[PDB]
């Protein structure tokens, strides 16, 4: 899928969502959204969480170090999305943890652009008083020994 809504993805960013949302692998934000809106628990993750954190999670990004990195950087936002990112002070990222986040930061922006598109599709103008539906919220699947 051509990164129009998203960017720097190519199923790469989406897969990190599908990873943390535990949904199936998706082709576009629409497909990524497809699983989310179908899984009110997952949509609920979107709902409860902030996009910045949403995408951060997909990297396993440590929250403090991530917040620290972003604290030393400067961004170019485009339609609530990260189109460009750059750091202003790299000395602070010198901590392995920050460098970890910074080096792979391209992942986060990709994922973030995805996440941002998700919330824009579901929660924003699409009956944005509570999304389309949220019935299967209480009908969450508690699969015993889900994890391998």
């Amino acid at each position: 899928g051509n990164g129009k809504y998203f960017s720097k993805v190519g199923s790469a960013g989406l897969k990190q969502l599908t990873n943390k949302l535990d949904i199936n692998e998706c082709a576009t934000v629409d497909e990524l959204v497809d699983e989310i809106n179908k899984s009110g628990t997952v949509k609920r993750k979107i709902k409860n969480q902030s996009a910045f954190d949403l995408s951060r999670e997909c990297l396993g990004y440590p929250e403090a170090d991530f917040i620290t990195l972003v604290n030393n950087m400067r961004f170019k936002i485009e339609n609530c999305k990260v189109v460009n990112f750059n750091i202003e002070n790299t000395n602070c990222l010198n901590n392995p943890s920050i460098e970890t986040i910074y080096r792979n930061f391209n992942q986060f922006v990709s994922i973030f652009n995805v996440v941002t598109d998700v919330k824009k599709r579901l929660f924003e103008n699409a009956s944005g008083n509570g999304s389309g539906g949220g019935l299967n919220d209480i009908f969450e699947a508690q699969k015993i020994e889900w994890h391998e």
